[PDB]
DNA sequence: TTCCAATGACAGCCGC
DNA sequence: GCGGCTGTCATTG
């Protein structure tokens, strides 16, 4: 039978659970928040609505030990309890003695981590196990785990528990969920039942698939590094940002009072229907869809073509950038700027990373406006700031996914290009627009690293020839050219695709597995959809297990040389100037850290040494660092 | 439906 | 009408 013991009614029980809790290698927590310095529980640091009240614990069966937080007002609080003494007792048993192997299982470790930080003052120091990051590991492609659905797969028995619990459903932990009408003690002691209970069935099968190492040495620190990103935020100017707004806002009324004249009339820059009514049938232009590919042929044809997309671009950084920044940004009253406060997704099909609310890597690469014939750098990423005095560190990995490609495909002409050969997008740039290397613009040098990534990972004749702007004929020479002079590489696509069709799956370079059933499948897309994504997960999901390694390698590093905060969350949550490195930002290839002036070549030796040293290949994983007063302007710096 | 991966704004439709 | 869904468009790696 489900059963809640009150720890903090009586001095006696409580004691005997605080001894018993000290014996433990394994155990759950779930935080119990609810809706309203108080009496009643800590504040949330982003709800003025919602308190931490307490916390369940559970290591077996059914029994939840539920732990309150609240100074006054389940049977009542033994008065000889004090809140100081329930958090002095709470911090000694999630806090590691020396030479003591202990886990604590977590639904949503790195919002719980945050929650006990930033309200109660707690940094919780004991290896982390977290059930939905399990159940990504056993399916990338599976859909982001509720409670609801880990109970469902790996619990099914006691889906009963979760009856009249529809929050369960949601993402968010049942426990943080204060947005239900059961109390936090109630759902806080059945999520630490389920989650104790689920997390070992997971890890069972973690055994089973030999992703056990890689959950507790790889996904689970890779969360924690996440944690102090997010607790981190990343410095943000408002005055650099709407500086910017203010010269694409007259670019866009140009452009509409332009497009409004060439048009006749007014027509909606966002209707489809609307672009395709002037395009087609108003001035007859060559075939309705209006994508980039259509009206990027038709701007050599007329001018409004050309204002659409321009239209769209800007209205992109303003809309989707700008908006969402300017909403987003916070206040931090210690370091004495703006910052946002990004969300961390690790739920994706081969391991990347990425960003929600706002998704900070989709911040526009600089880009030129030209008004009335003056040309204006627009770079949204020079409003992302360092903390005063200090600096960003960006070190990027060299053509990553080729290196990795090479090293499994053991192509002797593309090693010979690395080991040596200059910018291979600027030799593809060159020979396709009859250039020399040093005239590619940025715009051009993308197109070319997307010619050469998309024929890599079978791109075919059809889509080459319109990035290329030549015949599917011509396109069609050009991949048997790229086929031949690098066969190695054709062998491993092969040798990929027969492996994949026998096996289900396929594995990246630490185990993880990705299973691609459209592989059998008759239909002609879907299996070469199936097929592509066989080539591509191996060397993309490689890639980010490389960087993932990377990461956490080099927190290890700074918190060794650190006679200081892990986080500047590790200060907000402590109620002597900054220093050591922060993690800001991950971009795929490349991580953004911002740091103090003094601590800057030391930060950039760690960080390159331990990006080199992640893994050993065929070749050598070259590092680029580089370091400024903003994202936006990074300029190399020799290590 | 024929590079892969990702988030997110935004009209327009459809069963409730 | 209304929230859900579904493309379509954008951007980044
Ligand atoms: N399949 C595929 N992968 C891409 C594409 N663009 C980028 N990627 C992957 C492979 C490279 C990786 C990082 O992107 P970057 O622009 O940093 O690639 P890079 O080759 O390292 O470029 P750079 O040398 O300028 O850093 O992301 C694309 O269009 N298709
Ligand atoms: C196949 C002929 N060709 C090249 O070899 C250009 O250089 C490279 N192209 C590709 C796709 C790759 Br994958 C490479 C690689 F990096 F692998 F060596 C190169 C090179 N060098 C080429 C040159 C210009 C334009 C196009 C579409 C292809
Ligand atoms: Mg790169």
């Amino acid at each position: 039978s489900l059963s809640i013991i009150d720890v903090a009614s009586d001095q006696n029980l409580f004691q005997t659970f605080i001894k018993e809790w000290r014996c433990k290698k394994r155990f759950s927590i779930s935080l119990a928040c609810e809706k309203i310095i108080r009496d009643d529980g800590f504040p949330i640091k982003g709800c003025d609505d919602t308190l931490v009240v307490g916390l369940a614990v559970c290591w077996g069966g059914r029994d939840a030990y539920y732990f309150s937080l609240q100074k006054e007002q389940p049977p009542s609080l033994d008065p000889s309890l004090t809140l100081k003494d329930r958090m002095w007792y709470l911090q000694s048993c999630l806090r590691k003695e020396s030479d003591k192997e202990c886990s604590v299982v977590i639904y949503d470790f790195i919002q719980s981590y945050k929650i006990l930080l930033l309200s109660c003052g707690i940094s919780l120091e004991q290896s982390y196990e977290d059930p939905k990051v399990a159940c990504w590991l056993l399916d990338p492609d599976s859909q982001e785990p509720t409670l609801h659905s880990i109970v469902t797969s790996f619990l099914p028995h006691e889906l009963p528990l979760l009856e009249g619990m529809e929050t369960s459903q949601g993402i968010q932990s049942l426990g943080l969920n204060a947005g239900s009408e059961h109390s936090g003690r109630y759902r806080a002691s059945v999520e630490s039942i389920l989650i104790f209970n689920s997390m070992n069935q997971l890890n069972s099968l973690l055994q089973k698939e030999n992703l056990q190492d890689v959950f507790r040495k790889v996904e689970m620190p890779s969360q924690y590094c996440l944690a102090l990103l997010e607790l981190n935020g990343i410095g943000f100017s408002t005055a650099e940002c709407e500086s910017q707004k203010h010269i694409m806002q007259a670019k866009l009324d140009a452009i509409e009072t332009q497009a409004y004249q060439l048009a006749g009339h007014s027509f909606s820059f966002t209707s489809s229907d609307d672009i395709a009514e002037v395009l087609f049938l108003e001035l007859k232009l060559p075939p309705f869809s209006t994508s980039k590919d259509v009206l990027n042929k038709l701007k050599a044809l007329h001018p409004l073509p050309g204002l659409i997309l321009e239209w769209r671009r800007i209205t992109n950084a303003i809309t989707k950038v700008v908006f969402p920044l300017q909403r987003e940004k916070c206040l931090n009253p210690f370091l004495g700027m703006e910052r946002i406060y990004p969300v961390s997704q690790s739920h994706t099909a081969t391991g990347r990373i990425t960003f929600t609310e706002p998704n900070i890597q989709n911040v526009p690469r600089d880009f030129e406006i030209k008004m009335g014939g003056m040309p204006f750098s627009i770079s949204m990423r020079h409003a992302f700031v360092p903390f005063p005095g200090g600096s960003i560190l960006a070190a990027d990995y060299s053509q990553l996914e080729l290196r990795i490609l090479a090293h499994l495909s053991h192509d002797r002409r593309l090693i010979q290009v690395l080991n040596t050969g200059a910018d291979v997008f600027r030799s593809i740039a060159a020979e396709w627009k009859m250039i020399e290397p040093e005239s590619v613009g940025d715009d051009l040098r993308q197109q070319a690293k997307q010619i050469c990534y998309g024929i890599i990972y079978g791109m075919g004749a059809k889509s080459l020839g319109e990035q290329m702007g030549i015949k599917e004929n011509d396109a069609a020479c050009y991949i048997d050219s790229f086929k031949s002079r690098y066969t190695g590489i054709n062998q491993f696509m092969t040798e990929t695709v027969k492996n994949c069709k026998r096996d289900g799956f396929v594995q990246t370079i630490l185990g993880r597995r990705r299973y691609l059933p459209g592989i059998k499948d008759n239909n002609p897309y879907r299996k070469a959809h199936a097929e592509r994504q066989a080539i591509n997960t191996i060397v993309q999901g490689s890639a980010a297990d490389i960087v993932k390694i990377a990461t956490v390698n080099i927190q290890k590093q700074l918190e060794t040389f650190h006679s200081t905060f892990k986080s500047h969350g590790h200060r907000e949550g402590m109620l002597c100037p900054i220093r050591g490195g922060f993690f800001i930002l991950q971009l795929h290839d490349e991580l953004l850290y911002e740091v103090a002036e003094e601590d800057v070549v030391q930060v950039a030796q760690i960080v390159k040494n331990e990006m080199e040293s992640a893994v050993k290949l065929s070749v050598k994983l070259k590092v680029k660092v580089k370091i400024g007063a903003s994202w936006g302007e990074l300029k190399d710096f020799d290590v």
